[PDB]
């Protein structure tokens, strides 16, 4: 049998669910039929993204529509798509473009979770659950929900539930201490910044076999950088909701897992409207997305030394801005150290 925690055994069950990798592969309109979970390969997504990138260029510069169609159609008999009776869209809308970017940078994650899942599963000593719980070279622990770290944790969670996102309530069912394998060691340089914060990341259960075995990722060179409203980095909120939204949970899959990661933001780039930044200024080491909202200065604590944005949620004062809540965006996987793994019960409000 396993010889962890219960909450850690229901956590890994949930993450290498097959089912729901199959479930986000549908969502995505992936054929499941032409295109099994065996059938996702590394190099497949890579030449994906080029294809996307390539694409992408086309509908910037008024490349022909020969062009736009043949890389549509490449693209679709790389990664099989099942539109049901209605006639596949090409690849001509900027917005679509991105969202299949998007699906990119999930599939890149899935097709981890599957490799592992398939991968050393012999042994008969050792329980399912311990050995992919090995597979992920993070050693995961209950943080009990009476310390400080819960009662922090869970204010933060409490406060920074922005006005827009009242379609559902927030509930923390359980607190886990993270600590990937060598994380500490490669972000030990940025200790040095200041200006590190504990941040939130949202992303779909599914991922987190990923995010746990390589860490959180910055998107492949073939990635188009438009594909991001601030290039490819790592992004990051200060308002639970904003990234507790990429969980993409419904009333029918209620829990969602959410990230605490601290982040070495160091001279924040701030700006007011989306930029596709290839390289940072001389002397920034972070760009900040300003919103109108964000927490209260005021209320702000530290733990371990690292500041923790728990304020209630405020107008900010800027008034010329696109976004409506902060975003924290970092260039360098090195600057960030995760922390905390949130398991979440949406409730969402009803009939």
């Amino acid at each position: 049998k396993s010889k962890l925690a219960k909450p850690i055994q229901d956590l890994i069950k949930m993450i290498f669910d097959v089912e729901s990798m199959k479930k986000a592969m549908v969502e995505f309109e992936i054929d499941l039929q032409k295109m099994p979970l065996g059938k996702l390969s590394k190099r497949q997504i890579q030449s994906a993204y080029s294809i996307l990138n390539e694409v992408q260029q086309a509908v910037s510069d008024g490349g022909s529509e020969s062009q736009i169609l043949d890389l549509s159609n490449r693209f679709y008999t790389l990664i099989p798509h099942d539109f049901g009776m209605k006639k596949p869209p090409l690849l001509s809308n900027l917005e679509y473009i991105q969202a299949k970017v998007q699906m990119l940078d999930n599939l890149l994650d899935i097709e981890v979770a599957y490799s592992l899942l398939r991968g050393g599963n012999e042994d008969g000593d050792k329980d399912p659950i311990d050995i992919n719980y090995e597979k992920l070279r993070t050693d995961i622990k209950v943080v009990d929900k009476d310390s400080e770290e819960a009662k922090i944790i869970k204010q933060y969670v409490k406060n920074t539930h922005a006005a827009t996102h009242n379609a559902y309530d927030l509930k923390v069912v359980e607190i886990f201490r993270i600590e990937r394998e060598g994380e500490s060691q490669r972000y030990k340089p940025f200790k040095q910044l200041h200006n590190r914060q504990l941040l939130w990341h949202g992303s779909r259960t599914t991922n987190f076999a990923g995010i746990l075995s390589q860490g959180l990722r910055i998107a492949p060179p073939e990635a188009p950088v438009t594909g991001y409203m601030f290039g490819k980095g790592i992004y990051f909120a200060d308002m639970v909701s904003k990234s507790a939204n990429y969980c993409h949970t419904s009333q029918a899959d209620p829990i969602g897992l959410i990230l605490l990661g601290e982040v070495a933001l160091g001279n924040m780039y701030e700006l007011k409207n989306a930029s596709h930044i290839t390289k940072l200024p001389k002397g920034k080491h972070s760009v900040k997305g300003l919103g109108k909202t964000a927490p209260d200065p005021t209320a702000t604590t530290t733990l371990d030394g690292v500041e923790v944005p728990l304020g209630n949620g405020i107008s900010t004062g800027i008034n010329d801005t696109c976004l409506l809540y902060n975003e924290y965006i970092v260039y360098d996987v090195a600057q960030v150290n995760l922390k905390y793994l949130l398991k979440l019960k949406f409730n969402y409000k009803t009939s």
